[PDB]
């Protein structure tokens, strides 16, 4: 069936989902189903894990960055630093192109890394970083990435 024809309850916690859609369509469908913020660019290139269904029947999805985002079910398709640090790549394409000048440069094959998390593999003497993002390592300006706190502040049970 077409987009939106999935049976309610056809996704459960632990299911893997992706987004195949263009941003503009995601934004339309997100109206009244949680909206869009640019922090969500991760979701267009990362496989998420269903972690809940809210009262209004929208799907809450968990990302390796630690972030959880709420989606219209129709959007989803069922599927300073230290070495080892989990870091998130800047999602702003314009900014990152400028930061990458002289710091490893921007290659178009890096486009999917926007907004994604990866792992620091090596820190160069001049402070640039080798970061592995979904199996491929790139050189980044450290200003082009942020240390990730998965869950953030501690919450008592």
């Amino acid at each position: 069936g077409p987009l939106g024809s999935r049976n309610p309850g056809g996704l459960q916690i632990g299911d893997l989902v992706n987004i195949d859609l263009d941003l503009e369509i995601v934004q339309s469908l997100q109206h009244g189903h949680g909206g869009w913020t640019d922090g969500m660019f991760e979701t267009l290139t990362t496989t998420g894990t269903v972690c809940g269904i809210d009262e209004d029947h929208d799907i809450v999805v968990q990302y390796p960055s630690g972030n959880r985002w709420t989606f219209n079910p129709a959007v989803l398709t069922k599927a300073q630093f230290q070495v080892g640090d989990l870091v998130q790549v800047c999602y702003d394409l314009e900014r990152i192109k400028l930061l990458q000048r002289g710091h490893g440069e921007w290659a178009e094959a890096m486009l999917p890394t926007l907004g994604k998390v990866g792992r620091v593999q090596q820190i160069y003497s001049d402070s640039d970083l080798k970061v592995e993002v979904c199996g491929t390592s790139w050189t980044y300006n450290p200003a082009a990435v942020s240390k990730v706190a998965s869950a953030g502040s501690a919450i008592s049970n």
